[PDB]
């Protein structure tokens, strides 16, 4: 497939969102939603286009064993790919979090993922307005916008599909999407 769709998850919400993205696209356009704990670095590296999802867990951390997840996740995956260059590749990110429960750390892990790929040369697309969210601080906010799609399936699950649909339309020119 042209676009690799990868996520990490501990209670399945990020997996559900990822599947809700893939259901919109055919198998030449997009890979099935793949948990990073099941992907090799070489397979991840094949894709010139990536859509990457993560929750924020612990407090402000990527999913993985150190944030008390059942299985390894993004925490243990990033070192496997940290020596790779993402220049010329296009990346869009989505984050899940709980803006009420974690008002000072909402979507922090989305910011960590953004930084990882930006520092390694990726072209990142898909920034998102902070309107309609209530929070105090987020490492995912850069220049007044979230660095990727912001979701909240604890407080705003009924907004997810509309948000995903609008975000996909926004990134469609960069990802060569037909909706
Ligand atoms: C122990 C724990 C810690 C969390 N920490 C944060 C946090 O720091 N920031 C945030 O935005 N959301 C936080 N959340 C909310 C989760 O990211 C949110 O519930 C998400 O939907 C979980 O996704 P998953 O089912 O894919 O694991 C936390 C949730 C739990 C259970
Ligand atoms: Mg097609
Ligand atoms: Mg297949
Ligand atoms: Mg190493």
């Amino acid at each position: 497939a042209k676009i690799g769709l990868f996520f990490g998850s501990n209670t399945g919400k990020t997996r559900k969102v990822a599947k809700s993205i893939k259901k919109r696209f055919d198998d030449e356009t997009m890979s099935d939603a793949l948990n990073v704990n099941r992907v090799s670095a070489e397979d991840f590296a094949q894709y010139q286009f990536l859509i990457l999802g993560t929750p924020t867990l612990g407090e402000g951390e990527l999913p993985g064993l150190s944030s008390d997840c059942e299985n390894e996740s993004w925490e243990e995956f990033l070192p496997k790919i940290e020596g790779l260059d993402f220049s010329g590749k296009t990346v869009a990110l989505f984050g899940l979090g709980d803006q009420v429960g974690y008002p000072e750390n909402y979507l922090d892990a989305l910011g960590e993922l953004y930084s990882f790929f930006k520092d390694r040369g990726a072209k990142i697309v898909g920034s998102w307005s902070t309107d309609g969210y209530e929070f105090e601080s987020s490492e995912a906010v850069v220049d007044g916008k979230f660095v990727g799609l912001a979701l909240d399936l604890d407080n705003q699950s009924g907004k997810t599909d509309e948000r995903v649909a609008a975000w996909l339309a926004q990134i469609a020119p960069e990802f060569g999407l037909s909706l």
